[PDB]
């Protein structure tokens, strides 16, 4: 074994695997990092040796985004990886790939508000019937799983509500039935869960979130278990042009990288965040995995690898008026926007930053509904800051 | 009026527009060009205040893609644009957004070969009924269209027969009909071709092509005639999460000031390229809008503008071995691969089907994309390419 | 001859340098463009095989990097280029590579502000002497030569003054001296003036303006026509570490590609702009080379090609007063700011936008002195912005 | 105090900064990251409203590169930052600005290498007299100042063989000299060590190290302990031409955010591998702040915060072949190169000259940079390689 070559035998361990995974040093000229192939089309040698090199058209796939396919492969245990310009992106085209008019598809009723929307509001005109139920019971996603059922699909932890889904368990329902287990994890990150080690057959994330975790890029990906699902997936992006761009794969590469320091960070602080908004007197309710009221907290801990993620959420007491004095409030380092997942923390309230009373109730979204990305800061910094705005409220 | 203001009631002229069009120096800094909004999310300044700075997620909007789709809606004469990863990504959205099941929808028999492979492949199992038809002749869209019909799509030239299409009697058409008239002038360039200003619903742009003309960026536009049309588009966009990154918005904002001169380059080499292969012995066919021999040269006399573009068609004698000989054979400046409209000179030949003689491709069919070399050694390595024919 | 290979014994012509000079398709991708080598450091095989594959760190040398190089040192006539981060950068790094305490140093009188400004305020409190004397008069440069002159420091045409110096016959004097010629022809750009071919030494290129010519990057270049010179110059240039980003070659590898037919854009612009000024009855005197009262008209004949450049000057009747009420009114599609070179159209006044009358006046940076970029705008939208201004004047 | 604000008379804590010091979001749009200035030039109002904005030409300043510039000054405490195209230029700015024919400097003997060569090959021909001494005593700093003395640049840890510098009796020492105190602290990150705080006069930082920690960009800062200090800087680059690009900054603001984390893992893993280190029989000896047989372990308790740092170095028995057969032989994770401070691990032997020795380089001298994989993948590596030595 010669410097350049891993020791042979040897499967390198999870960290190394976020540093170095699905990337070598260039071959040309050994430059450490993968050059970004910031180019539309690459030269055929000749006729006979057509895509001999492996590429032809970056719509169809780009070396940049090929390594950050392998390593996020690797990363989340998958076959292959597909990579698309976001995360909504991804999802579409797995409802793309793997339904048609007459399918039924059972969606997570607390999934992602963007992924419910592109599922009613444009895919149901294809005569594809979603039905969104509760998948914190998987009796219940098995019982309601039809002949037309093709697709269920899983979020856990969900967008906002923090809701959990056994994925083992609902893996297991799906095998018996022949079902598609797709899997959006965005919210767990691999380093805290992966579906395809429970037993999903695709995974979704929005590296937007965790992957970059800066604010930095928009991104997708889809990692398929088969290389029958993969190929599938492969052939649609390159249809419904898609793919991500080899500058985001660049930045994605990098920001990897630091994937499991940053959740650990993250995660710690978020910890004592929830703890101390637990105990606070103007609080009324808090979520957060790792607290020990969490009302999921066996599947929390069956699930959970590491650590409880980033995301909480809580309820003011007052309501809505006392919710949107203490949003207003909130100081720096709190940033009030969208996005989650970044090493800047970020509060948002879900129900008023377009539908009814009901509807968000029914879904949990409640009216004093506060959701929290814990970033990186000194969390110290954070509770002055939410203590601040509740003192306010 | 002081300095940094445009005067009122003028219009800039059109290589003004290609360099200034939607674009101002950034207000906090007065930086000449608008710089790249690398992030993902907009800090807003309170729960009431929410989007009055216009912004709150790059995937529903962002402030460089905007500027970048400022300057292609003033350059399409539309209401307004939208910006996708790619050429491919903004003709799915329109079929995602205007086509349901049961509607029926006309597509030129000679569109590019993803349109072709997205309706047969993809949008067909949505039972939505693609029909292909031969555009040169508007009476043949005038009796295909049924009471489903709900999208003419156009492209004008086709790629690679570089047939065209009569934008405004097709657009006549479809006014009549009240169907939806989509047209893919990524081959044109609204330089030699604005189909908005010629009666056209809807532009479809590969951004990939000419307004890239660099080989960098991937890119697609829709340019939207009304507001209504803008809107789905905007709001269809924002659901599949295919809007064009910032960087690739700078990157075609920086290489769009150029698109006219290098189209008049592109345009004049081709020229001379076609008149050479017109008289080459080796050279069955050549099919150049600026040649006399070009079949549609009325159509083309009467829709181009400025120049007849950078591409051009030719056939080689000997059929597919001969074709494959020459292009195992094209030298340098000339680069064999895919893609066109680049300042790199670019050779292909799709063919290497009885459907292909259907849709015009024959077996020595040579696309060519001429870009801004020399033209003495773009012609030089077709002869000596030719020679080994 | 296969694909991919130039025909032998041809030399490309030279539009077909700019597009492809100094570049071919990666070739383990065959990529079309060069991809961006954006990393610090360069893996090495073993330490008998170190350098193998030619680099080991950015600031020493990077493979984009090289690419541009290789590109202007083409299209230069040089033997070699050196890519620094800006135009100031090169022109510092010559002055630090060829110059010791003690050394005699002339350079034109009407050099651009900063090269003047870096002589004087810097290098001079090493107790080297520059000496600022008329280039226009090749007799001048003659007879100012002394023998502790080691370099005689050209620019042509001059910013912002447009005075030319006569580059072939300064050279034939520095060679018969035994002296450094080095000429900044960054206003001239090689389309329209190569100092090497000339007989210069050294060539200096801020890149910023018309290799550039988008407003995108800074940039120099330093292009040396014998090996020794280039070696000191590398040499100097990782030891001062200047050198130019890879990210910032890339952007000039893209935009070389059009240097001239935007070129020749500006110039035709810039000749219709001059007539125009040329009769306007509120401006004084009109500078560009291209107009037939041009003062050294018979050195521009004999020393520019295909153009005569986007840069012209004039003065308007009133002096100051009506010269800010000018530019104070210049509408779009002009720019107030400083730059040159790019497809905006910029103007500017020298004199406003901090020395004393008597200097400005000798150097010819007169008080109504507006010095004009031309881009590619319509130029009929150009001269209405210039006529407006001119009746606010 | 609203949404957006921070509270005034609060400081915000340490890792708030590397986070968030020296950065809003944008005014206008409310980007949560500052834009790319990827700009040369700002338009200005009018004449008289000359540079009202703050911008006139990147060369000069890039409001993405002043951003930077103000999280670094916060980082280091320092009144000002300036940031330059490498640590190199930010090294060789402080001696163009500070040093004129017949001055004197005392820099450490085991600087790094570049800041050694660029001294005695560059500089000492405008008759500045660089004189090279062991910084490990501040009595030898005190003793070798002569009234042409205008810097003393201590460097610490020292690059490669870690001696520190104890930069508080320097700084008390250059004071009542009336010396200017510049301080190279790349190796320590602010993190672990602010010269600033320490008396210091000047920063400099290589960012392409530990700030960038990425392997991505290259750049230099030099931080500055009062006003004076730095609009001499800031004139003096612009009047190099050394400055950073707004590109570079953008990736660097990117990268600090987690300099805290980064560095609080590679210590972790560095001290781990020491300890390893110090008990293999191939080992000659290990030099890391963190284990007892660090000869300074009192000045490293004294003056390092948090942690002891990503770098170590070691010597293997049988000198030089012993070195080279190692470094042959280190396999992956590891990466031979140059470089260091980075999240990939990085190994090198800088010897493959008897004032080697006297800078205390010996035969079989590595240095090591210990990145953030797993530290058995890591150790692993190393027993391989020693186990071919
Ligand atoms: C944000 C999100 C998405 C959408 O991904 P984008 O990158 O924003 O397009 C999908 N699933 C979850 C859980 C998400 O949070
Ligand atoms: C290439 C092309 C497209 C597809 O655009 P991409 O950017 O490659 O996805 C659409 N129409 C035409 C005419 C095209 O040539
Ligand atoms: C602008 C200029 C320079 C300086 O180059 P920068 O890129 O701005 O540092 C040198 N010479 C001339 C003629 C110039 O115009
Ligand atoms: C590398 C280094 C430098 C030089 O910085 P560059 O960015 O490589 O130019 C200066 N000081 C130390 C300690 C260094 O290690």
């Amino acid at each position: 074994v010669k410097a350049g070559d891993w020791l042979p035998g040897f499967t390198p361990r999870e960290e190394t695997v976020y540093v170095h995974g699905g990337v070598e040093p260039d071959p040309l000229t050994g430059a450490i990092l993968p050059p970004i192939y910031q180019n539309t089309t690459f030269v055929q040698e000749s006729v006979e040796n057509y895509l001999s090199k492996g590429f032809s058209y970056s719509r169809t796939s780009n070396p940049t985004v090929l390594s950050l396919e392998k390593k996020i492969a690797e990363i989340e245990g998958g076959f292959g990886a597909c990579c698309f310009a976001t995360g909504m992106a991804a999802t579409v085209t797995i409802f793309s790939a793997f339904l048609a008019p007459g399918d039924h598809c059972l969606v997570t009723n607390c999934s992602y508000g963007g992924t419910n929307r592109c599922a009613r509001l444009h895919f149901s005109k294809y005569n594809i019937d979603f039905e969104f139920i509760d998948f914190r019971d998987p009796t219940n996603v098995e019982k309601a799983i039809r002949p037309q059922t093709k697709v269920v699909f899983s979020e856990s932890p969900c967008n906002p509500t923090l809701y959990l889904a056994d994925i083992e368990a609902i893996s297991q329902i799906c095998k018996e039935k022949k079902v598609l287990h797709v899997c959006d994890s965005t919210f767990a990150t691999p380093y805290m869960m992966r579906p395809l080690d429970l037993g999903a057959d695709i995974v979704v994330q929005s590296t937007t979130k965790y992957y970059d975790g800066h604010n930095c890029t928009l991104g997708g990906a889809v990692i398929s278990s088969t290389k029958e699902i993969h190929d599938k997936v492969f052939f649609l992006r390159n249809v419904m042009g898609n793919i991500m761009s080899a500058q985001t794969a660049f930045y994605t590469l990098l920001t990897l990288k630091t994937l499991p320091i940053r959740v650990e960070k993250q995660s710690a602080n978020a910890q004592k965040i929830a703890e101390f908004l637990s105990k606070h007197h103007k609080v009324e309710h808090v979520i957060y995995p790792g607290i020990p009221s969490f009302p999921q907290k066996e599947l929390a801990l069956k699930q959970h690898k590491n650590v409880h993620g980033g995301m909480l959420a809580f309820e003011v007491k007052g309501g809505t008026e006392a919710g949107i004095r203490m949003m207003n409030h909130v100081p720096r380092p709190w940033s009030l926007c969208e996005n989650l997942g970044a090493c800047e923390s970020i509060i948002t309230c879900p129900a008023v930053f377009n539908m009814l009373r009901e509807d968000r109730l029914k879904v949990g979204i409640t009216d004093g509904f506060i959701r929290v990305s814990v970033g990186i800061e000194d969390v110290n910094d954070l509770i002055d800051g939410l203590d601040y705005a509740l003192s306010k409220a």
